[PDB]
């Protein structure tokens, strides 16, 4: 008398992840036209100002790819 | 007698995550015609101010792909 | 006497995750026409101003795949 | 006796044209789930057929901008 | 006597042509899920088909700017 | 007695042209989930097929920017 | 006994294809008399046009002549 | 007993195939009788024009012949 | 007993094609009796003109001849 | 004083003569289809006959051009 | 005192004569189809017969040109 | 006192003759397709006969060109 044994097990399949700020930005103040134009600016004590600026901050502690397997036979 | 035996289990699975900020953004503030401007800014104690500017925050715990896999075979 | 056994199974699936911001912006103020325009801004005190301004706050916990699978055969 | 003179006419304006193929199209046939399919097609003598598809073809004879002016001072 | 004269005609517009294809489209034939799926095609004898496919042709004449100005002072 | 002149026509203008093929196609046939999946075609006699295919072609005359300017000041 | 057999189809045929253009014209333009002639042509911008013109193009795929034949004797 | 067999199909056929230009055409533009004849043509900008002219093009992707035969006899 | 066969199948036929251009064009242009004569012709930009003009060209994929045929024979 | 004195007449004529028969002939007796052929024709005595003949006779006298033309001048 | 003389007649003209028969001949008698062939005739005294044939007879005396001119000046 | 003379007479005239038979013969008798062929004819005394023939008879005196000129100047 006999054994036949096959042992096979496949893995074919895909995983992906992407993370944080994946989108596009267009900014363009004052763009216009003018025929005269004036600005004065006059700033005396601890004043905070933005005019026209672009923050962009992005931080990523997340987003790992984790496998564990395990095979065994025993006869 | 004889025994015949075939094992063999198949992942052909696929996998996605995405986070954060996807879209898009456009901002123009300020672009028109005009024959004669003028802007006058008089700014004295402790004063914040903010004109035309883009703040983009983002931040991704998570996100990730986790798999666990265990095969046997005994005789 | 004899005996013939084959074993299996197949994973075909898919999975998606999207999460946070998906939408398109757009944000556009002043795009006006005017013959004679005058702007005169005085703050004093401790004030706080936005006159047009764009901010874009996201974040995201969670939003992963996760997958436990078990398999044994015992003859 | 005495004379002054000024001539001074001014053009601001703004024009644009968008001309062709704008819009939105969605178009998805045959998605669904099925166990078992089967087709079986047989074309004999001077068939024409169209499956599942979406035809897009352009022309743009005009579409232009054109402007004529004109100034004169006699004395 | 005396005589001043000033000549000076201004022009700040702007011109913008835009032309042909700029539409959005989305096709997607076929995407489903299945069990057993089998075809068979017999296409014999002057035989025209079309099976999930998009066709893009685009022709611009036109579409252009064009301006013409004189300007005259005789004393 | 005594005449004085002053003459000086002034452009700030901007033109733009853009003409032929820009817009969004999104195509994707047969993106499917199957287990067992056969096709078998048989083509004989002058036939002519397309199967999951796309057509991009583009011709452009026009499209262009032109201007023509005089001036002339007589004493 | 006996048997004597005589097996003789006979086919004499003529077939006969003619295809495309057979056909007849006269065209004759302009042939008078006259004491003075004078033709004076301006033409300026994008202009199309013809004057006592013939044209003649020919597409053949078709036209052909087929014939298919089987004997068959058995005793 | 006793058999006698004679097998002799024939063919005497004649086949012919034209395909593609076989008319008659006559073109005569301008044929006059004149004194004074003056033509004056001023062609500037982007123009197509034809006078008297004649075009011939020709495609022929079949107009072929064929046959096929087959014979048996089996005692 | 006694068996006589005699085999003898015959072709005689003839087979003929031809493709293309083989038709009869006349063509004759300004042929007049004229005194005086002038023709003046001023021609500038991107300009395309044919006067009087005769062209000609041909394309043969098809045509061909094709016989296939088989004899047999079993005691 | 003085004489001056041109003398030139000018001769541009066209003068065309065609006589006779015209044509092309295309004579074909007898081109028919028929199984089996017997035609019975008996003639004794001095008979005289025509079965699908074509005599054709032509002659011309004259049809031909003169011109006669006399100049002087005298002083 | 003077004289001044010129004398120049020209002759620009053409003539044409054409006479009989200059045509083209086809002639094809008995090109049938016919499984078997037979024709009986019997002529016996002083007989005359013509069958399917072409008799063309032409015959031209004159047809020609002539031409007779004289000049002369005297002083 | 003087005398100037100038004398010269031109021809450039052209003339043309075309008589008699200049033509192309095509003669094929009997090019048909058959099984089996016989022809009976039994002709005796004094008989003529011609059968699928062809016979061409031209003669032409004339047709010819003739000129005459002469030219005389006396002082």
């Amino acid at each position: 008398g006999s054994v036949q044994i096959v042992y096979k097990p496949v893995d074919l399949s895909k995983v992906t992840s992407k993370c944080g700020s994946l989108g596009n930005i267009h900014h363009k103040p004052g763009g216009g036209q003018v025929e005269v134009k004036s600005e004065k600016l006059d700033f005396k004590d601890r004043v905070q100002s933005k005019i026209g600026s672009l923050d962009n901050i992005t931080h990523v502690p997340g987003g790992g790819n984790k496998k564990i397997e395990t095979h065994k036979l025993t006869f």
